[PDB]
């Protein structure tokens, strides 16, 4: 077809260079209609932003090394297209920013409540702005008043949580979760962990009370269809993805393949849960964008939301992800051009 414009990938070198984004953007040149602009870690950590190479279509986040707040500043300058809000991104580093917006897009969350040490969220006036387009304030919080009531039961400030729980921390690239069972279940705990990439947990009979340092989201722990978690994958506000995987945080059993890759089973969405992954979409202004969700009994819930996120090895929705990579292009360019 008529070349419709350029593609800028600025994004680090390990992602711009994965299977997805190499086969997307071979199906979006090989006709002809589009030109893709490399911009290379040097020039993204190194040279000044208004020497970084221009674009009419920016696909552009971060990850680990990634200087957001210099890409945030070349897109102000030279206004690209984009797909996924770069501003928005930073949310995704605190679970509580995530969990407000996600309410404020009526998308259902677990039953939850927080102890804060640290003051509640922070941001400058950049991100508070691009929150109140979102409908979210930010705001200074004290540390509540909280005890465990009885074994089973957290009290904070007023409100009462019972066991089953999980605890997270504020920083949601902490994976630091610990889970507290209820006594009639057998009590004790499981603490969650990471060992780069790889998950593990560790069942510990005497975990009962809170930790006493840190800021956390205490949510009700859920029972969920087949004790799974549900990884979602969106393409825009009307295309989305889904796998199954096991959870461990029944019984600590994570279920890999023999390469040592989490197993994972491709499951159909419901109407509902198709409407919740355009939700979470539009809320936080990511065009391709993943999130977890869990399946309790009829009811979806939203637990996590991870940002932009491509599936892997699967060449229909790379089919479908350079579609309508390219109509929203061509789209974009009209209202240009
Ligand atoms: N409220 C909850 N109820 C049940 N399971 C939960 C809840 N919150 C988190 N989980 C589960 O805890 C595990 C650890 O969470 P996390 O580290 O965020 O996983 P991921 O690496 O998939 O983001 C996941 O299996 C997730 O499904």
């Amino acid at each position: 077809g008529a070349k419709v414009g350029k593609i800028g990938v600025c994004a680090m070198d390990a992602k711009v260079l994965s299977k997805p984004m190499r086969h997307i953007l071979n199906r979006l040149i090989e006709h002809g209609e589009f030109e893709t602009v490399i911009f290379g870690d040097k020039v993204i950590l190194d040279e000044r932003i208004e020497n970084w190479p221009t674009c009419d279509f920016l696909i552009s986040f971060f990850s680990s090394g990634f200087p957001l707040d210099k890409a945030i500043k070349y897109v102000k300058l030279r206004k690209p297209f984009i797909i996924n809000d770069l501003i928005m991104q930073k949310i995704l580093w605190d679970r509580r920013l995530c969990l407000q917006v996600l309410e404020a897009y009526n998308v259902p969350t677990p039953p939850r409540l927080e102890i804060s040490r640290d003051g509640g969220p922070r941001a400058n006036e950049e991100l508070r702005a691009k929150l109140r387009e979102h409908g979210v304030e930010v705001k200074p919080v004290e540390e509540p008043e909280w005890k465990m009531v009885d074994d089973d039961t957290l009290e904070v400030d007023g409100k009462t949580m019972t066991k089953p729980f999980v605890e997270k921390p504020v920083d949601g690239e902490d994976h630091n979760i610990y889970i507290y069972y209820h006594s009639k279940n057998g009590g004790g705990g499981r603490r969650l962990f990471r060992k780069v990439g790889n998950k593990s947990s560790e069942f510990d009979p005497t975990l009962v009370h809170p930790r006493t340092e840190g800021s956390y989201i205490y949510e009700q722990f859920m029972d969920t269809d087949n004790f799974e978690d549900v990884k979602a994958y969106t393409i825009g506000e009307n295309f989305c993805h889904a796998e199954t995987r096991k959870s461990p945080v029944v019984d600590g059993i994570v279920r890999r393949n023999t390469h040592g890759k989490e197993v994972r089973y491709i499951t159909e969405l419901s109407d509902e849960e198709k409407t919740i992954a355009g939700k979470v979409s539009k809320a936080f202004s990511q065009m391709i964008c993943g999130f977890d969700l869990l399946r309790v009994s009829g009811k979806s819930y939203v637990i996590d939301v991870n940002g932009f996120s491509f599936v892997k090895d699967n060449k229909a929705y790379y089919d479908s992800c350079a579609n309508i990579l390219r109509s929203t292009f061509i789209e974009a360019k009209k209202k240009m051009d």
